[PDB]
């Protein structure tokens, strides 16, 4: 007749134990007859024991920074077992909060990566990507890359499948984010790849021609930077979208009142660049859209062709630049994310 045994996934007197997975104990050789857990303040734990009486469990969110007090009893025929065990979790020094773009339940284009963006910089970018789990289905092959040191992206080695689901598991509550940094919560979401969207601007005729599934649906004579502030070539990601907004240089580091600054007030507004390029509604060139590039960059189209690339274009559709005196859009831009060749982003840079 042996005398049960009690296990418990935490030690007496251990200290920095992490809140990212709950608390357990499970009886051997008998079964669970009590178990409770209680708080530095004398708070009771939630927590559910297994119908055969064998593992008992938190069910809610443990806290950081806490002195925890775990009692369990074990009978069994041979006998009964008792334990008293209190240990201390995770004190941060900082917390982190994960954004996760696209929206839940979006359906996007095939050029939209996953974005994680962290509120803090990140030390440790290894412990961050091991704490995201993305599922795809059809699985396709993807990889992690940072565009900077607050924000990671996920994508394929080429544009998505339409019809693909995309999950996206952000499980940074208890992780260790580097310099006792720690995760201030989970985020989670799920998208779904739409049609295939890609709008293509040939500076040599100066049109931006919509394609849909391979299929040239619109032909828009666009106005296109000017030579002293072209549009770079490359391809964009399509953005947010606006019925009007403000473009004010200075969001994109060039003061209003300096040489190529401006601030105006356009309808029909899909942003394609960080860096301040939209496809907008400019009625001030109609007559060189076709003919000259006369804009700081931007995609002047006439304003019912900026409105039906408001309608018609998604979030994550493609813009392709070719052509232009511009040089490429840079890799990290923030919609830019397909200008880094598939070898570099595979490889990644979490150092
Ligand atoms: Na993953
Ligand atoms: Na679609």
């Amino acid at each position: 007749l042996l005398v049960p045994k009690l296990t418990a996934s935490v030690t007496d007197g251990a200290v920095g134990v992490t809140v990212d997975a709950p608390v357990s104990v499970t009886a051997a050789d008998g079964v669970l007859a009590a178990v409770t857990m209680v708080n530095d303040n004398g708070r009771p734990v939630a927590g559910r024991l297994s119908p055969d009486g064998l593992r008992w469990s938190t069910t809610e969110q443990l806290g950081y920074n806490r002195r925890y007090t775990l009692n369990a009893t074990a009978l069994g025929l041979g006998g009964a077992a008792t334990r008293q065990l209190t240990f201390q979790t995770s004190s941060p020094a900082h917390l982190t909060m994960p954004y996760v773009m696209p929206g839940d339940g979006e359906v996007v284009g095939v050029g939209e990566p996953v974005a994680i963006r962290f509120d803090e910089n990140i030390a440790d970018r290894g412990a961050a990507e091991k704490a995201i789990k993305i599922t795809t289905n059809p699985p396709v092959e993807g990889a992690f890359y940072w565009l900077n040191n607050r924000e990671v992206r996920w994508r394929p080695e080429h544009f998505w499948k339409p019809g693909t689901a995309v999950d996206v598991a952000v499980n940074t509550y208890g992780v260790d984010l580097g310099e006792g940094m720690f995760g201030e919560d989970n985020v989670q979401t799920h998208f779904t790849i739409g049609d295939e969207v890609i709008a293509t601007a040939d500076d040599n005729t100066k049109i931006l021609t919509v394609r849909v599934n391979g299929e040239v649906v619109k032909s828009m004579p666009t106005s296109m930077g000017k030579d002293s502030t072209p549009t770079a070539n490359g391809i964009y990601i399509v953005g947010s979208r606006y019925k009007h907004i403000i473009m004010d240089s200075s969001t994109y580091g060039v003061p209003v009142n300096s040489p190529n600054g401006y601030r105006t007030d356009v309808d029909w507004a899909t942003q394609i660049s960080y860096s301040g390029v939209f496809v907008h509604s400019a009625p001030w060139s109609v007559g060189a859209q076709g003919h000259t590039n006369t804009s700081h960059g931007c995609l002047n189209v006439s304003p019912s062709n900026a409105q039906w690339f408001y309608d018609h274009v998604k979030r994550g559709d493609i813009v392709e630049v070719v052509n232009t005196v511009g040089g490429t859009l840079p890799g990290i831009d923030g919609l830019g994310d397909w200008n880094i060749p598939w070898d570099q982003w595979r490889a990644g840079n979490a150092k």
